[PDB]
Protein backbone atom coordinates (compact mmCIF):
# COMPACT_ATOMS: atom_id res chain seq x y z
CA UNK A 1 0.00 0.00 0.00
CA UNK A 2 1.08 3.63 0.41
CA UNK A 3 1.07 6.00 3.37
CA UNK A 4 -0.69 9.38 3.48
CA UNK A 5 -0.24 12.20 6.01
CA UNK A 6 -3.86 11.56 7.00
CA UNK A 7 -2.93 7.96 7.85
CA UNK A 8 0.00 9.10 9.99
CA UNK A 9 -2.24 11.64 11.71
CA UNK A 10 -4.57 8.87 12.82
CA UNK A 11 -1.68 6.77 14.17
CA UNK A 12 -0.17 9.84 15.80
CA UNK A 13 -3.46 10.40 17.64
CA UNK A 14 -3.34 6.84 18.94
CA UNK A 15 0.22 7.48 20.07
CA UNK A 16 -0.76 10.65 21.93
CA UNK A 17 -3.53 8.65 23.57
CA UNK A 18 -1.18 5.86 24.62
CA UNK A 19 1.34 8.37 25.94
CA UNK A 20 -1.31 10.40 27.77
CA UNK A 21 -2.70 7.28 29.42
CA UNK A 22 0.79 6.52 30.71
CA UNK A 23 1.13 10.08 32.03
CA UNK A 24 -2.21 9.62 33.74
CA UNK A 25 -1.17 6.53 35.66
CA UNK A 26 2.17 8.05 36.65
CA UNK A 27 0.31 10.98 38.16
CA UNK A 28 -2.14 8.64 39.88
CA UNK A 29 0.64 6.60 41.45
CA UNK A 30 2.72 9.65 42.46
CA UNK A 31 -0.38 11.06 44.14
CA UNK A 32 -0.72 7.81 46.10
CA UNK A 33 2.93 7.92 47.14
CA UNK A 34 2.62 11.60 48.03
CA UNK A 35 -0.38 11.04 50.30
CA UNK A 36 1.70 8.56 52.34
CA UNK A 37 4.47 11.01 53.18
CA UNK A 38 2.60 12.47 56.14
CA UNK A 39 1.85 9.08 57.67
CA UNK A 40 5.02 7.14 56.84
CA UNK A 41 5.39 5.94 60.41
CA UNK A 42 4.41 2.63 61.94
CA UNK A 43 2.15 -0.04 60.45
CA UNK A 44 1.93 2.10 57.30
CA UNK A 45 5.54 1.36 56.31
CA UNK A 46 5.11 -2.42 56.57
CA UNK A 47 1.73 -2.28 54.83
CA UNK A 48 3.02 -0.64 51.66
CA UNK A 49 6.47 -2.22 51.48
CA UNK A 50 5.46 -4.40 48.54
CA UNK A 51 3.89 -1.59 46.53
CA UNK A 52 7.01 0.50 47.08
CA UNK A 53 9.28 -2.25 45.77
CA UNK A 54 7.07 -2.70 42.71
CA UNK A 55 6.84 1.03 42.08
CA UNK A 56 10.60 1.55 42.26
CA UNK A 57 11.38 -1.35 39.91
CA UNK A 58 8.77 -0.37 37.31
CA UNK A 59 9.46 3.36 37.27
CA UNK A 60 13.20 2.87 37.16
CA UNK A 61 13.06 0.57 34.14
CA UNK A 62 10.44 2.58 32.28
CA UNK A 63 12.44 5.86 32.43
CA UNK A 64 15.10 5.00 29.85
CA UNK A 65 12.50 3.38 27.61
CA UNK A 66 10.56 6.65 27.63
CA UNK A 67 13.82 8.50 26.98
CA UNK A 68 14.51 6.25 23.99
CA UNK A 69 11.08 7.08 22.62
CA UNK A 70 11.52 10.83 22.83
CA UNK A 71 15.04 10.58 21.39
CA UNK A 72 13.80 8.49 18.47
CA UNK A 73 10.86 10.82 17.83
CA UNK A 74 13.00 13.95 18.16
CA UNK A 75 15.40 12.62 15.54
CA UNK A 76 12.53 11.74 13.21
CA UNK A 77 10.82 15.10 13.70
CA UNK A 78 14.20 16.73 13.04
CA UNK A 79 14.34 14.79 9.76
CA UNK A 80 10.96 16.06 8.57
CA UNK A 81 12.67 19.44 8.62
CA UNK B 1 14.85 1.15 52.96
CA UNK B 2 12.64 2.76 50.28
CA UNK B 3 10.95 6.00 51.36
CA UNK B 4 8.09 7.95 49.78
CA UNK B 5 10.65 10.74 49.26
CA UNK B 6 12.90 8.66 47.02
CA UNK B 7 9.88 7.34 45.13
CA UNK B 8 8.77 10.94 44.65
CA UNK B 9 12.00 11.99 42.95
CA UNK B 10 11.89 8.87 40.77
CA UNK B 11 8.27 9.59 39.91
CA UNK B 12 9.29 13.17 39.05
CA UNK B 13 11.87 11.97 36.55
CA UNK B 14 9.28 9.58 35.16
CA UNK B 15 6.80 12.38 34.67
CA UNK B 16 9.52 14.33 32.91
CA UNK B 17 10.48 11.46 30.61
CA UNK B 18 6.86 10.82 29.67
CA UNK B 19 6.25 14.54 29.19
CA UNK B 20 9.20 14.86 26.84
CA UNK B 21 7.90 11.91 24.82
CA UNK B 22 4.47 13.56 24.58
CA UNK B 23 6.25 16.78 23.50
CA UNK B 24 8.04 15.08 20.63
CA UNK B 25 4.93 13.29 19.36
CA UNK B 26 3.20 16.68 19.36
CA UNK B 27 6.09 18.07 17.29
CA UNK B 28 5.97 15.18 14.83
CA UNK B 29 2.18 15.30 14.50
CA UNK B 30 2.36 19.04 13.83
CA UNK B 31 4.79 18.30 11.02
CA UNK B 32 2.53 15.61 9.54
CA UNK B 33 -0.51 17.86 9.81
CA UNK B 34 1.24 20.70 7.97
CA UNK B 35 1.91 18.43 5.00
CA UNK B 36 -1.76 17.83 4.26
CA UNK B 37 -2.51 21.10 2.47
CA UNK B 38 0.31 20.82 -0.06
CA UNK B 39 0.20 17.03 -0.25
CA UNK B 40 -1.64 16.50 -3.55
CA UNK B 41 0.90 18.58 -5.46
CA UNK B 42 3.94 17.35 -3.57
CA UNK B 43 6.28 14.64 -4.80
CA UNK B 44 5.55 11.69 -2.49
CA UNK B 45 8.77 9.88 -3.39
CA UNK B 46 11.04 11.82 -1.06
CA UNK B 47 8.50 11.49 1.76
CA UNK B 48 7.98 7.72 1.47
CA UNK B 49 11.06 6.87 3.53
CA UNK B 50 10.30 9.09 6.53
CA UNK B 51 6.62 8.13 6.38
CA UNK B 52 7.47 4.43 6.59
CA UNK B 53 9.99 5.13 9.36
CA UNK B 54 7.62 7.30 11.40
CA UNK B 55 4.80 4.79 10.96
CA UNK B 56 7.06 2.04 12.31
CA UNK B 57 8.29 4.14 15.25
CA UNK B 58 4.76 4.96 16.39
CA UNK B 59 3.26 1.53 15.79
CA UNK B 60 6.02 -0.27 17.69
CA UNK B 61 5.86 2.05 20.72
CA UNK B 62 2.08 2.37 21.14
CA UNK B 63 1.70 -1.11 22.66
CA UNK B 64 4.73 -0.52 24.88
CA UNK B 65 3.10 2.66 26.17
CA UNK B 66 -0.21 0.88 26.79
CA UNK B 67 1.61 -1.86 28.68
CA UNK B 68 3.18 0.77 30.87
CA UNK B 69 -0.25 2.20 31.65
CA UNK B 70 -1.69 -1.20 32.54
CA UNK B 71 1.26 -2.09 34.76
CA UNK B 72 1.23 1.21 36.68
CA UNK B 73 -2.55 0.98 36.92
CA UNK B 74 -2.34 -2.43 38.60
CA UNK B 75 0.22 -1.09 41.07
CA UNK B 76 -1.82 2.01 41.88
CA UNK B 77 -4.86 -0.25 42.33
CA UNK B 78 -3.12 -2.08 45.17
CA UNK B 79 -3.14 1.27 46.88
CA UNK B 80 -6.93 1.38 47.17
Amino acid sequence: IKITPEELERIAGNFKNAAGEAQSQINRLEGDINSLEGQWAGATQAKFRGEFIQSKQAMQQYIPILEGISTDLKRIADKFR
